[PDB]
């Protein structure tokens, strides 16, 4: 069963990629789509985790699974971060951060005497079917590609 229910009008979002096109979550239907959030582009972090998921695109592929990153960061930032890195597969340019508030990946937290407000480092497995089937918050990056590959080749049976 779904661990997540987005708002109906999240699967039709324009999601502006690294390139220059756009998809929709609605345009994946029918195989399996790995969508993971990270803060910023170029960060140690985030590069991490960027490589790992690229490093194990056959994988994903062999399930016939799909991946998206996604950050608010512009789509310039992206092509230049994935240009750098040799990703091979879209990050997802959320400037509006429509598609981080509807997964809510947006967190507050009372710092510096206010309230300041982040994307929240998370993965999500999205079944052909549009249903959100698992998800990963406050991720840990090291050993995350590897656990969430495991638990799509689990789900995809």
């Amino acid at each position: 069963d779904a661990v997540l229910e987005l708002p109906a009008a999240t699967f039709d979002l324009p999601l502006s990629l690294s390139g220059g096109t756009q998809t929709t979550l609605r345009a994946h239907a029918g195989h399996w789509l790995v969508i993971y959030f990270y803060p910023k582009d170029s960060t140690p972090g985030s590069t991490t985790e960027g490589l790992d998921f690229n490093a194990l695109l056959p994988e994903f592929d062999k399930a016939g699974a799909k991946i998206l990153g996604v950050s608010r960061d512009s789509v310039k930032s992206h092509d230049n971060f994935s240009a750098k890195q040799g990703f091979a597969f879209p990050l997802v340019s959320d400037g509006d951060e429509a598609l981080c508030r509807a997964f809510d990946v947006i967190k507050e937290k009372n710092m510096y005497g206010k309230q300041v407000l982040g994307i929240e480092r998370s993965t999500f497995l999205l079944s052909p079917e549009g249903q959100v089937v698992q998800a990963w918050r406050k991720v840990k990056v090291a050993g995350h590609a590897d656990a969430v590959l495991a638990a799509l080749k689990a789900h995809a049976k």
